[PDB]
């Protein structure tokens, strides 16, 4: 139940010294990857969200004008260009802004839902560096939300329900939730800090989320809600992050028309379910120890033959499949079925497909799952359409 | 037709003095993005290619065992973490090295396709810089095949078809071909020169596609063919580009177990179809003068009512094409049918749905492009099958 050693076995990833926390994304582990794209794209389509890309390096000068310059310059990586000195972002926030700022927004532009995979880089100390859980380049399912303040408390009510929402669908249940107050040095009056933090306390409330205070640990421009999942060993994971942020849509400029006809600064709700996906992606690898759900699984089916009287219905079988947006591999070498099978386990594909003659004839297959239960012989189209439907409704459990 | 001029009135993407040469793609501008990858992935499927993700940054002492460093590192971005330097990764080919050069490698195992999106940056001078054509940061659709020299002509005719195919999906047909023979300075001998260039050579001439030569334009390490294709105006624009590598394979090294048993340096191909995808995106810009195909618009049906009598039965349609896979949204507001048409039509909008009661009843919808043609009342299911060909099939034509 290491995600190094797993990540190895399945090769799915690799680390060198020549890019230290910085992730090889092999084949097989880019397809788990892209396959968490998919399935967050698909949250943001029901949610609403806009998808946009910002670029990977922006100008000291802007950086100094958020304040995060000050306080983690360390943390930031720099480079030069014609006597100007760059950024390679750690951050997504700023970026966001600047497509905000094209283009007179209005209220009636708002809430304005602003999400992105961005790739964010952070010079942290090498020593601190543990495979895919603490690197220096990672991607973050971040989002960035503007609305007026009445908006506030509706908005954190969707990042609630997308909290849990996409945390059931790997399993995790158990969910302890934090919110941090304000903190000794912070911006703003008392007044604004306490409608604030009300805001995130009351969204609570309307969801029955029983949270718990973290008392002085919020950040000095706004509250926040951090969720924090537990893994099948009972370990914590702070994965989930909701925060209130009323200093940077100013400090950069950022403005809409209101109802009353007079300039007013949106309110910036920053959220992260994932967080850093590399990350959840070492979680996902040790709560399943590699058995992934099928949704999930670099290969899903693996169609091998009994001897070579059924090599190329293996291979219709295997186009049949294929046709179907099923990531299946055939198997037609010259071994024994049991080398095969336990090749295959090894390598934890969801479904093993076996045809004899037995099978050709009848138009069927065998189907044994990775576990080790032997599901019978049936039908190619029925075997399709389950597997089609573990699939699309991304399934924790296998058929029975 | 300035790809610019339209970027920002379809709100495709924009670009500041903060981060030069670089794109801050918006949510419309992402979408046919995204959709591009879609049709190179799908293109490395049918080719079969391995899709990889190399870390965005590497050692420069790496970068020195290459040899880009001497030539090359004005063009780099350099940063610093705890007393070591590190270049941007301005290509993805020693990331790729470094992924084959774990575990080891048999002949059995090439030729060996690995593909990447590849986010590349480099020091452009500013001077330079021209809107999505000429950028400091690009995605270059990128692969590198790994095989044996007798496996060379057979990968390069699988590049030469790769190319053609991809070109004539956009409807570019007049395509010029250069090949760049042994410069003045090159490694190897003149028969190694000989036989590369002879296999480039005898592969375009198999396809039978005239080229002239670019007497002394090849790198030091290999022979190159360059394709490049000509817009609607006439305009050349260099995309395309097959490079054998001769020289990294042997410096990174990288080695396979051969059929004699005997270890030996592979041959890479350094293979680009569209080159820079902003470029390409540019290029496509201005070659539908913002009038994207069906299935690379941002926005391909708006579905607009007659009076409030109507704006249920949009909705429901509306959500019936989402659920198609159709990228649909509804116009409800409260202005005439004339001035919701233009609007949608100034988008570049390829299909616009009319619903009065005539429709609503019948369960049809009236169908107008965005050339002005009107479609008639057809039925609902009808109209969604014949968007979905459309789509399906990457149709640069619309209905009739
Ligand atoms: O937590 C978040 N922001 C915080 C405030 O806003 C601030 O960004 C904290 C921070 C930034 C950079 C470094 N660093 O090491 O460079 C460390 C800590 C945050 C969480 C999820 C999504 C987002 O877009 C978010 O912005
Ligand atoms: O053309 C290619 N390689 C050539 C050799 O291999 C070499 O890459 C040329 C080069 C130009 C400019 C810079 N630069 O830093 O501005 C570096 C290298 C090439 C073409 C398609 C895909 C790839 O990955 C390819 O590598
Ligand atoms: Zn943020
Ligand atoms: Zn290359």
């Amino acid at each position: 139940r290491d995600h190094r050693k797993i990540g190895k076995q399945l090769d799915l990833y690799h680390m060198q010294e020549e890019a230290p926390g910085m992730v090889f994304w092999h084949n097989d582990g880019w397809t788990i990857f892209r396959e968490l794209e998919v399935f967050v794209r698909s949250k943001l389509k029901e949610y609403q969200y806009q998808e946009v890309k910002g670029p990977f390096m922006m100008d000291r000068v802007l950086w100094e004008k958020t304040g995060h310059w000050d306080n983690y310059k360390d943390a930031m990586f720099t480079t030069s260009s014609e006597n100007r000195e760059y950024c390679i972002k750690p951050m997504n926030c700023p970026g966001h802004v600047q497509i905000f700022n094209q283009g007179l927004k209005s209220y009636r532009d708002l809430p304005l839902r602003m999400a992105e995979f961005g790739s964010c880089h952070r010079n942290e100390p090498s020593g601190s560096l543990h495979g895919l859980m603490r690197v220096r380049g990672f991607t973050q399912d971040d989002a960035h939300i503007f609305c007026t303040e009445e908006q506030i408390r509706d908005e954190v009510n969707g990042c609630i329900r997308l909290v849990y929402d996409m945390y059931s669908t790997f399993g995790f249940e158990k969910i302890v939730v934090k919110l941090s107050t304000r903190p000794e040095k912070r911006i703003g009056s008392d007044e604004m800090w306490d409608r604030a933090e009300a805001d995130l306390a009351v969204a609570l409330e309307e969801n029955n989320i029983p949270f718990e205070y973290q008392l002085g640990e919020g950040a000095f421009y706004g509250p926040k809600i951090e969720f924090t999942l537990y893994d099948c060993l009972d370990r914590a994971w702070q994965c989930g992050t909701v925060q209130l942020d009323f200093s940077m849509p100013s400090r950069l400029s950022a403005s809409y028309v209101g109802e009353d006809n007079e300039r007013k600064v949106p309110v910036m709700i920053h959220r992260a379910i994932l967080g850093s996906m590399e990350r959840f992606i070492g979680i996902l690898t040790e709560e399943f120890a590699g058995f992934f759900p099928t949704w999930l699984a670099p290969v899903q089916v693996v169609i091998m033959n009994i001897t070579d009287s059924q090599s190329e219905y293996v291979n219709e079988l295997t186009q049949k499949l294929s046709n179907a947006g099923i990531r299946v591999k055939a198997d037609l070498r010259n071994e024994k079925i049991g080398f095969k099978i336990r090749e295959h386990t090894l390598r934890r594909v969801p479904y093993m497909l076996v045809c004899g003659d037995k099978e050709v004839e009848s138009g069927k297959v065998a189907v044994r799952t990775r576990r080790g239960k032997d599901l019978g012989s049936m039908d190619v189209n029925e075997v399709i359409e389950k597997l089609q439907q573990e699939i699309r409704s991304r399934s924790l459990k296998q058929l029975e």
